[PDB]
């Protein structure tokens, strides 16, 4: 019941480790 | 009720096929 939390903070994990990435790289 | 996690599940999914591609594009 409660793993729909536990995947949603993966996606916030995944997502906020990604996107400054990318934003990065397109400055780059 | 519960096509809330179906849904979480597919944008995760879609998210995880999506990411990577898009950093190599930018290293490439």
């Amino acid at each position: 019941l409660t793993d729909v939390n536990n995947k949603l903070n993966a996606i916030n994990s995944m997502l906020h480790i990604y996107l400054p990435k990318i934003t990065n790289m397109l400055s780059d």
